[PDB]
């Protein structure tokens, strides 16, 4: 239930804010004063490590997310993209997607009730994963996956094994091992699956255009928009596989954490319940004011997001010989700013293990610089707003209409498969609750 980067809160708690530490088998340095935090996330002087997100552009010698919009490091390439798309996720946009989220929240409640019979298993984690999907096929690529439905579990594995070699090619010798070699090969194959779908869906995308069908503008409107001025397809191929996976599996993993963790807190069930029922009762359609209404599902994800935050790291590049709280920090260095460490070290909140979404109350003090689960800066997460969105019209929904008991001998530990999920998968038994 431990991960690599509780050793690194290890070395932070006995060495300070500053400490050099092994990470994907190269040098970095782990800085996790709070002023430290601002200074470099909150000024475009300071831009991502090529050497760290490699790691993320080729898996196994297969190019993934290449230089899509996560990856790319360098400051003016990422800015041209960054300026196109961001066009996808204005204010008005967002809204026009709640009926996606909507949609596929009611489909996802009404697979659960069907399974609600108090006793089979059923994997909260791989059911929030289809949802997850289904709504970032739909949102950003105008396709239905129809995961919820049972479809398309080649795409699914793929994804599943692609991830799993993106923490095994950073962290493991795999690559010298005879027994891993059908791994590798099969990491290397869902790679390129993921790619080869990219390609079929731009396909459909530019005929329905050609044939004058109409299509609304979405996401891959503008990542196809991005890419007018390319040679050939590879770089909004890059952004298809960026979109696909950080659109869905981050959200999924935020929402299997949250399941997890509140089948242990019936006091803070208790009242999510009371409150979904007093704003929302038993409407079947939640409106984006709704959202904004529900305070206290809105602390307990930043909680949980506090305690178990997916995307756990970023790095940027100190170019120069740098004193950093008194540290002489050599130039070439890649500095990791880790919001999973400074939410567990007691220096930044009290009683770091203890779940409490009051953390997040009115009036209680913002953490400042000492959490940070979409970043900061210019290099912040483009789909905050997206995932809070979706995240919050899920879980009301789970809310308004099932009661979860996880199952006996699950756990409540952490695994690294690229970005962190829960260990186990959330196995919970289900009955209809409310109206
Ligand atoms: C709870 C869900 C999510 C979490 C916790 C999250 C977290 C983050 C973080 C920490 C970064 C910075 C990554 C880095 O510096 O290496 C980031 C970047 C990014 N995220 Fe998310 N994300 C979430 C959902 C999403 C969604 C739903 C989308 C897409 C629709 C998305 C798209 C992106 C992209 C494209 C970037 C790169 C932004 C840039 O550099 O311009 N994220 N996200
Ligand atoms: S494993 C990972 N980063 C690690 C490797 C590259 C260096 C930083 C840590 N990431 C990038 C961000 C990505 C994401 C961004 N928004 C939703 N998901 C999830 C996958």
């Amino acid at each position: 239930g431990r991960v690599l980067q509780d050793v690194f809160l290890d070395w932070a708690k006995k060495y300070g804010p500053v400490v050099r530490v092994n990470v994907f088998h190269k040098t970095s340095v782990i800085v996790t004063s709070p002023e430290s935090v601002k200074k470099f996330l909150m000024s475009t002087k300071y831009n991502k490590d090529s050497k760290m997100y490699r790691a993320l552009q080729t898996v196994f010698g297969e190019r993934l997310f290449g230089q899509g919009l996560v990856s790319e490091c360098n400051y003016e390439r990422w800015h041209k993209q960054r300026r196109v798309i961001d066009l996808a996720f204005s204010r008005s946009s967002l809204v026009s997607l709640m009926e996606t989220f909507n949609e596929k929240a009611e489909q996802l409640v009404e697979i659960l009730e069907a399974k609600a019979d108090g006793q089979t298993p059923v994997s909260m984690q791989d059911m929030l994963t289809y949802t997850a999907m289904d709504i970032l096929a739909k949102a950003a690529f105008g396709m239905e996956t129809s995961m919820l439905l049972g479809a398309q579990k080649p795409l699914s594995q793929a994804v599943k094994l692609m991830l799993e070699g993106i923490t095994a090619s950073r962290n493991t010798l795999a690559k010298f091992l005879p027994g891993k070699r059908k791994q590798l090969r099969e990491v290397r194959e869902s790679i390129r699956f993921l790619r080869q779908v990219g390609r079929d869906w731009v396909q459909r995308r530019r005929e329905a255009l050609k044939r004058g069908e109409e299509v609304p503008a979405d996401i891959l409107t503008q990542i196809l928009k991005a890419e007018e001025g390319a040679q050939d397809d590879e770089g909004l191929l890059d952004n298809f596989v960026t979109f696909f996976i950080a659109g869905h599996e981050t959200s999924a993993n935020h929402l299997a954490f949250t399941v997890m963790e509140l089948s242990r807190q019936p006091e803070i069930v208790a009242r999510l319940q009371a409150e979904v029922d007093e704003v929302i009762g038993s409407k079947r359609y939640l409106d984006f004011e709704d959202l904004g209404r529900l305070q206290y599902l809105s602390q307990v994800l930043k909680e949980s997001l506090r305690l178990y935050p997916p995307a756990w790291g970023t790095f940027r590049l100190l170019e120069e010989e740098t004193l950093i709280d008194g540290v002489r920090v050599p130039g070439n260095t890649p500095l990791l700013f880790s919001t999973y460490v400074m939410g567990r070290m007691d220096t930044y909140f009290e009683d770091p293990l203890t779940f409490n979404p009051d953390r997040f109350g009115p009036g209680a003090p913002k953490p400042r610089f000492t959490y940070f689960p979409f970043s900061l800066g210019h290099r912040s997460c483009i789909g905050q707003q997206f995932a809070q969105m979706e995240v919050k019209v899920v879980m009301a929904k789970l809310l308004q209409r099932l009661e979860f008991r996880l199952v006996p001998g699950q756990r409540f530990g952490l695994q690294e498969q690229a970005t962190l999920k829960p260990l186990d998968p959330v196995l919970c038994t289900l009955r209809p609750r409310g109206w």
